[PDB]
């Protein structure tokens, strides 16, 4: 059992619900965050720009810090830094941005971080602001993750377009 409430089932591991995703993490305190993160870790806007807000900008100060250190990310791949006041941990995941003219395969690999981690919170990757088909990027999601990964969906009429034509 576990804290996550009002969430639709979608498959064995895979759950869905519309919601702020920063109200979701502070209510919730999850193990893992998951932010839709680009490879330079900055968290101007969207998903990223609204969990950095959350952390009074201690995320972007920390993210500095490791981009400093290490070196961009890579599309596709991810980090594990502080959640902050959000979650223990949040994982920092590059889902590719269609807006930049990054490859959509790339997306499975992004998704296959997720694995790394028995439970998260999590967005749709490459959705929003990225430029992908959201509807495409929960099937990516179902078929990629396998551990349980609980999405936090924004928009009201998204999260009724996906679970209505999910398969």
């Amino acid at each position: 059992v576990n804290s996550f409430s009002g969430y639709l089932k979608l498959t064995d591991n895979v759950y869905i619900k519309n919601a702020d995703i920063v109200e979701e993490a502070k209510k919730v305190k999850p193990t893992v965050v998951v932010n839709a993160a680009n490879v330079y870790l900055k968290h101007g806007g969207g998903v990223a720009g609204a969990l950095n807000k959350a952390t009074n900008n201690a995320m972007q100060v920390e993210s500095d810090d490791y981009i400093a250190t290490n070196g961009p990310l890579k599309v596709g791949g991810s980090c594990v830094l502080s959640g902050h006041n959000l979650a223990k941990h949040c994982l920092h995941v590059v889902g590719p941005n269609v807006n930049k003219g990054e490859d959509i395969q790339l997306l499975k690999s992004a998704y296959e971080n997720f694995n790394q981690h028995e439970v998260l919170l999590a967005p749709l990757l490459s959705a929003g602001i990225f430029g992908a088909d959201p509807i495409h990027s929960l099937r990516v999601c179902v078929d990629t993750v396998r551990t349980n990964v609980y999405l936090a969906v924004f928009d009201k009429n998204l999260y009724d377009k996906l679970v209505s034509s999910f398969l």
